[PDB]
């Protein structure tokens, strides 16, 4: 996967036709506004479509180049695989795919909750390749890009958020690997993995709001994101602390994966 | 918190030990070394009558007891039974070996999202529900819980996506609950295994056209994740190579979890 060896130049987003999941609020949001003030055709969808409203009338307002929204749950991977199509026509191709939106989840001790474990693994990470797989086509053409929203939880180990790790952690061994994939088959589409602090959304707020962690800005984050994108980077680090950012990264994995590849075929 | 000790094998001379995915492979041999270690096993897969013969020679072998329960872990209902039948016939549980994996695919990933949701389940989501249910018994003896991993459940391979996917959830999840069960003072271990190649019949047929480095007695392997799970250890990595292993850790990660927990 070859990135861009340039700096990023904010036009690069004009004219791009682009999704973006869980969009109503949070990143997501934030990510639809940046790619609207660029100027980008956006499709954005949630499961509320007064919220998801707003966010579309407020693209148009920034300067989308064109802003629609389907509503709809990731539960439903029947859902999925059609709001890729949907949102193909809309748009007339398909230049990125951003992968943002999780299952409503908040800080808990884990002890018998199977069925938050696996709505997590369904919406969390199912979703997300049912997305890709009905995105690929119209990715191949443009020579597109998969953008995977993560999370230090996906990365190391922390309490109160088990499910929530195992559906992160599960997503970086699976686009990790088809990136490896692409990269023998020569579909040139890149695959993008973020790798997200505490961010200051409304509902990273609620969820800790009960010891001081400092939470990182919303909207620098999502362009942080979508810089990774545009450049076909494959890891995108964010956090509010220098030593996390530097701490997140894993020398040693790039090393055994590269010695790996250049010697087995 | 390990036990400061060395290994010794009568440390798990009556202890009542579940080892799934036994039919067969790594699973087989850990029956078989905890049998000649005096423990008592009960074995679980979907095959009936191997299920039967390995059973079998472990009583030959100096088991205390030696039951098999066979279905399959797609179905979370007879994973869940199977912890509370294993339990009965034993009057408690000591560890929980987590070791069977669905029918791996090598090969491009291109659309089989069935497939993918089967890894997850079988390979991941059964291990909890496991889990769940053998809390409980865990707790009251103070036992530990193994989980069977892979090098590709650290780091990336092509080829192997779903199976990716699955044993990095392993991970995240188990280590995760780790962490929860030190600051609620739950006095249950957990081990995580990472093994490279091992020579089981399954990997051979799978490694069978390319050429690797030598794979791994399957013997040996067993045995060190019985090891490692007696001493509660956090983490086991077995390969034919220890630069594998020197590879294969990140520090960085472990500081950063001493970082977060510091606070
Ligand atoms: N903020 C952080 O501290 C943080 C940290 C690390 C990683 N991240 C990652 O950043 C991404 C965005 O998180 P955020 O904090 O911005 O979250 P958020 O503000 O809570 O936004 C979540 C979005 O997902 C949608 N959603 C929820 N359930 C859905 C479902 N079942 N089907 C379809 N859409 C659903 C929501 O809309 P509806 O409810 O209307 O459906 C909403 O638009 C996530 O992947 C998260 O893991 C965030
Ligand atoms: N061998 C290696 O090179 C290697 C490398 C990395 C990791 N590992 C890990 O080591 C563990 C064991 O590997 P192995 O090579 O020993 O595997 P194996 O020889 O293929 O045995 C897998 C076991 O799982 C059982 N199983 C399959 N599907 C099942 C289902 N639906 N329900 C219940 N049981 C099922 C199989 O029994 P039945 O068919 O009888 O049901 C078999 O006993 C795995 O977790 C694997 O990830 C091995
Ligand atoms: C053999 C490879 C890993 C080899 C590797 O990654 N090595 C490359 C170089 C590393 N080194 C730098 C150490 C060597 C170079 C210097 S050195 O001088 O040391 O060679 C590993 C990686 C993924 C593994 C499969 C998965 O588990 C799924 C499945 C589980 C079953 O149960 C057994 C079958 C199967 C298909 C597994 C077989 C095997 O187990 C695989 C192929
Ligand atoms: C440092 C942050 C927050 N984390 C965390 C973990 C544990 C606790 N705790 O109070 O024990 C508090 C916070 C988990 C890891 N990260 S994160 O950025 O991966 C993250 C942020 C927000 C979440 C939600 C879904 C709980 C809001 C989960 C993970």
């Amino acid at each position: 996967q070859q990135p861009l060896n340039e700096e990023f130049r904010p036009e690069m987003l004009q004219g791009k036709k682009v999704i973006v999941t869980g969009a109503s609020k949070g990143i997501g949001r934030e990510m639809a506004y940046h790619l609207a003030k660029m100027g980008a055709h956006v499709v954005v969808t949630a499961r509320s479509k007064e919220t998801l409203q707003k966010v579309v009338s407020h693209c148009l307002e920034l300067g989308a180049a064109s802003a629609h929204y389907i509503a709809g749950t990731m539960e439903d991977m029947t859902f999925a695989e059609q709001f890729v199509a949907q949102a193909g026509k809309l748009m007339g191709g398909l230049d990125m795919l951003i992968l943002n939106h999780i299952t409503n989840t908040s800080l808990n001790l884990f002890h018998d909750d199977i069925h938050h474990v696996r709505k997590s693994m369904e919406v969390n990470f199912l979703s997300y390749v049912v997305l890709t797989v009905a995105a690929l086509p119209m990715l191949k053409q443009s020579n597109g890009s998969i953008v995977v929203v993560s999370s230090l939880a996906g990365k190391v180990a922390y309490p109160m958020v088990a499910a929530y790790s195992a559906s992160k952690f599960a997503l970086d061994g699976f686009f990790s690997s088809i990136r490896k994939e692409y990269s023998v088959s020569r579909v040139n589409v890149s695959i993008t993995l973020c790798v997200l602090g505490l961010i200051d959304t409304e509902t990273a707020m609620k969820a800790v709001s009960g010891v001081h962690m400092q939470a990182a800005p919303k909207e620098e984050c999502a362009l942080e994101i979508i810089k990774g994108g545009a450049l076909r980077q494959e890891e995108v680090y964010y956090d509010s602390s220098l030593w996390t950012t530097l701490l997140i990264r894993n020398p040693s994995r790039k090393i055994l994966e590269f010695l790996y590849s250049t010697s087995y075929n």
